[PDB]
């Protein structure tokens, strides 16, 4: 049983990339800030996150590393902006495993997770 945890404030978008998960196999969560984030990975400690890392009132970087402390064995996928390199490098040096920018193309994002979190 794989878990991923699909963090993103655009209902859209969030329940479009759980169902395309959900129909991979894959035993999906959501939240909407990284509050509800917070919590699930300490309840449910799910093997890969999808984290957006525009939330607002959210700092993405701070939500990683605080992730990374409850449980160090979860592994990050980052969601930017058609942009940000100290993101990107911070996220790097935390251990993101890459990041991805919106919109973007969900075939993609779907072979991305089954090469690091093969079902
Ligand atoms: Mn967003």
């Amino acid at each position: 049983n794989e878990k991923i945890l699909i963090v993103d404030d655009q209902s859209g978008i969030r329940i479009l990339l759980n169902e395309v998960f959900n129909k991979e196999g894959y035993q999906t969560f959501q939240a909407a800030n990284g509050l509800q984030a917070l919590d699930i990975v300490t309840k449910e400690r799910p093997d890969l996150v999808l984290l957006d890392m525009k939330i607002p009132g959210m700092d993405g970087i701070e939500i990683l590393k605080r992730m990374k402390v409850i449980d160090e064995n979860i592994r990050v996928i980052i969601m930017t902006a058609y942009g940000e390199l100290d993101m990107i490098q911070e996220s790097k040096e935390l251990g993101a495993l890459t990041h991805f920018a919106k919109p973007f193309d969900i075939d993609e994002i779907r072979d991305a997770v089954k090469k690091y979190l093969p079902l």
